[PDB]
């Protein structure tokens, strides 16, 4: 019962802690990247979840690295959100936006000028984007190799999310959600694997985290330390990026450090989703003992799962993912133990309504 129990979380009041994990659907409208009323529905849809948290949207047309990913960096981007956290609120929802920048998991074709996306390091991602072919269709492609960031250049990446959350305060947004896993921007950053620089961005876990640290205190001065949450993946592999061969103390070192500064929380990707070890309790109690905020866990859980580590005080909430896709009233299934719908797995990436506000509730 305590899943479907109120929680405060930094700033906003939710009804419940079955949230919405952050879905990348690649749906927008290009040129512009632009959000549409059909995204709107689908969030409409699941406003009953006490946290929708929106799929990964560009900080700046740099921050581009998926074809049909929306942005929060344009005017027009800016208005059709607007409608989209109205259309939420008037559910009595409740809404936050993941802001990413995408790194080298990017395409030059994707960027501006065409010319090479950035990076930490000048090496390959090793994985693929999604391109639309000539059709519309979303598509695999290789990832470009990247230009690495001057030192000089690494303000102008603080100041591109400082803005990016100013605009998702101006669209009506509840929290923001900084990007800081999967093999991202931030996550390149702090990950040994993925960095190799010789400035103070990189070598120590101090430089590894300090981007993401910089972008915290940033985006916290622009609107309010109890409107950030951020999302990590610290411990395991993914998408090529892993966290290093220190990558528990290091851990524990960031989400110390996020404590300090009163974000709103902690979101832990975990990776017994992916394919690798799932979290032990003595390692989710060292990092409640460093964060005592909000902790909202992801990846591959059950109901049991979610009663126990919340009962149990290890985190605070859970973010469903494929199955938010696929039932839109997730909510109201759990509560009554009713089944759920089945994916769809060929629909989750591009195309148009069905497959995405076609799923049918109770
Ligand atoms: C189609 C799809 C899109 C996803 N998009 C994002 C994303 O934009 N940002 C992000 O942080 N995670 C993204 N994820 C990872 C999920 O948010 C989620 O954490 C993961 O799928 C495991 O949780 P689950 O077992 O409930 O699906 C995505 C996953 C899927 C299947
Ligand atoms: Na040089």
């Amino acid at each position: 019962a305590k899943l479907f129990s109120p929680l405060k979380v930094g700033a906003v009041t939710v009804p419940n802690r079955v949230f919405m994990a952050p879905l990348t659907r690649l749906r927008s409208i290009e040129p512009g990247d632009i959000p549409t009323p059909l995204m709107g529905e689908y969030y409409r849809q699941r406003a009953s979840s006490g946290l929708i948290i929106t799929e990964a949207t560009q900080i700046s047309a740099q921050a581009k690295g998926y074809a049909g990913a929306p942005g929060l960096h344009s005017p027009e981007q800016i208005a059709a959100w607007q409608k989209i956290t109205a259309g939420v609120h008037a559910e009595n929802g409740h809404i936050a936006v993941q802001l990413w920048h995408t790194g080298r998991i990017s395409h030059s074709s994707l960027q501006p000028g065409g010319a090479a996306p950035v990076a930490p390091s000048a090496l390959s991602a090793g994985t693929r984007t999604s391109l639309r072919d000539e059709n519309g269709h979303a598509i695999r492609v290789d990832t470009s190799m990247p230009r690495a960031l001057e030192t000089a250049e690494i303000p102008g990446i603080v100041n591109d999310f400082r803005q990016a959350v100013g605009n998702a305060r101006d669209a009506g947004f509840d929290l923001v959600e900084l990007h800081s896993a999967h093999g991202y921007l931030l996550h390149q950053f702090l990950s040994p694997s993925a960095n190799q620089r010789t400035d103070q961005y990189g070598g120590s876990v101090e430089n590894r985290a300090r981007l993401v640290l910089e972008v915290v205190d940033a985006v916290s001065q622009e609107w309010s330390a109890e409107r950030i949450g951020i999302r990590v993946s610290p411990i395991g592999s993914f998408q090529n990026v892993d966290n290093g061969p220190n990558e528990e103390e290091d851990a524990l070192y960031l989400i110390s450090e996020l404590a300090k500064r009163g974000i709103a929380y902690l979101h832990m990707s975990e990776p017994d989703w992916a394919g690798g070890k799932p979290y032990s309790e003595a390692f989710r109690q060292k990092v409640r003992d460093r964060f005592p905020g909000v902790i909202i866990g992801a990846g591959a859980y059950t109901v049991e799962k979610a009663n126990d580590l919340i009962n149990k005080g290890l985190i605070d909430a859970v973010a469903f993912g494929r199955d938010y896709i696929a039932n839109p009233d997730l909510v109201a299934r759990l509560q009554k133990k009713a089944p759920l719908n089945p994916q769809r797995p060929e629909s989750f990436y591009g195309g148009g309504a069905e497959g995405y506000t076609d799923y049918p509730t109770l």
